[PDB]
């Protein structure tokens, strides 16, 4: 009894506007009549909005750390016309013990340079010559990465949905999909003011993918969202900050990066949570402070801005790209984790690849990707 427009027919339906959606459907956009439904009145409002926009190939299980390669070459050269300035910023990467872990350093460092030649292992007296305000008895060595990159996380994303635009996709914010149904061999949505209907659904909701499964009836991944907290504050006067590396403890406990001028800190914390609008928590930020001010000289007056976002994971840490068994039509683009900006060149490029069931492109394949390693199948026996 209520009216709504008549449904509208696409190729590929995209429930998500964050890296995820926005780079898949970015991909697939040259090759069908995109349309991507998001929720929230601007695409970017929950993860992609809130993470550290940082580039680092030895972080995240080996398929993570492939995927993060197989996407520089996009970061760093992609094609005419995407967007106005370079994506990436050089930021090196130092990866400090301070908890006295000779055994893990070494195994960090191996396990690293494997990856990055260029990686190096430091002793204490290198680590406080890169970043002068760490305390000498804290520090006991430190990996140094320097391939790590800051990324313009809102170019890139904006960059792909400009390109959807481009190719007559639509991308449409205030469409929360509110019930998914298979109608008549394909997958129809519900939004408040009308209909959308595709051969393909492609779930690309960060940490409501489950739910979207749910409004479908497709069996679940068993998504984990996770809460991190990070903060921004000035550096103490006569403190000049502006070209040190991404700073991380070796056992992940806190990082501290430059943010332009302001400092970047974060308790790095992994707690479990529902799917909501998360916020960050006092005693989040308060750890956060007193790591940093036990680890360094640095004394921090109060934040300038704080925030918190979901990193999404599934059981084995791995991203999932794939159709749903048993259920036609139905794409995952989930479990972005920790890593969903510095994969997206390549969990797009991947993800389209699979829907439009094509094989993955050579120069994903020449990282050690296959569609097996992303498939969501591989989460059962
Ligand atoms: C503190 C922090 C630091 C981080 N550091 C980094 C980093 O340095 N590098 C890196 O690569 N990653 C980092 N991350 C991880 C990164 O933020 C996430 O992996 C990535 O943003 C996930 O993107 P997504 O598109 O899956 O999720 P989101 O950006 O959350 O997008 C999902 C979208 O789905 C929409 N949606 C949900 N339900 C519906 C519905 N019913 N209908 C329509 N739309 C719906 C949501 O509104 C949302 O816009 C960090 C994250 C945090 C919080
Ligand atoms: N770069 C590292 N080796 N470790 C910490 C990365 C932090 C990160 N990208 C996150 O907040 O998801």
């Amino acid at each position: 009894h209520h009216h709504h427009h008549h449904p509208i027919e696409a190729d590929y339906l995209v429930i998500g506007a964050g890296i995820a959606g926005a780079s898949t459907g970015y991909w697939l956009s040259a090759h069908g009549r995109v349309v991507v439904l998001e929720r929230e009145a601007q695409p970017g409002y929950h993860s992609t909005g809130r993470s550290a926009a940082h580039y680092t190939v030895a972080y995240g299980t080996p398929q993570v750390r492939a995927l993060t390669a197989a996407s520089r070459a996009f970061f760093d050269n992609p094609p005419a016309g995407f967007c106005e300035h370079p994506l990436l910023s050089p930021r090196p990467e130092m990866v400090v013990d301070f908890s006295d872990d000779p055994e893990e350093l070494r195994r960090q460092y191996e396990s690293g340079k494997a990856l990055v030649p260029q990686m190096r292992l430091l002793d204490a007296e290198q680590a406080c010559s890169i970043v002068p305000v760490l305390r000498r008895d804290k520090v006991f060595g430190a990996t140094y990465d320097p391939t790590g990159a800051d990324i313009d996380t809102d170019a890139l994303h904006q960059g792909y949905l400009r390109g959807i635009r481009r190719n007559q996709g639509q991308v449409l914010c205030n469409h929360e999909a509110l019930e998914i149904r298979r109608v008549d061999g394909a997958w129809e949505v519900r939004c408040d003011a009308g209909s959308y209907r595709a051969a393909v659904l492609v779930n690309a909701a960060g940490a409501w993918c489950d739910a979207i499964a749910g409004l479908a009836g497709v069996r679940p991944l068993g998504l984990q969202p996770k809460r991190r907290s990070a903060f921004i504050f000035a550096p103490p006067p006569g403190i000049d900050c502006h070209d040190w590396p991404m700073l991380v403890s070796l056992d992940e406990s806190f990082y501290l990066k430059p943010d332009a001028g302001m400092l970047l800190g974060s308790p790095a914390n992994a707690d479990p949570v529902e799917a909501h609008d998360v916020q960050p928590e006092q005693l989040d930020i308060a750890t956060g402070m007193y790591l940093i001010e036990e680890a360094t000289t640095l004394t921090i007056r109060r934040p300038e801005h704080t925030w918190a976002g979901l990193r999404s994971f599934v059981a084995d840490g791995d991203l999932v790209a794939g159709y749903a068994a048993n259920a036609e039509g139905f794409f995952w683009v989930a479990a972005q984790g920790g890593y969903g900006i510095q994969t997206s060149a390549a969990m797009g490029e991947a993800s389209a690849a699979l829907i439009r069931h094509q094989p993955l492109p050579a120069h994903l394949r020449e990282h050690g990707l296959d569609e097996a390693m992303l498939s969501p199948r591989r989460l059962s026996p």
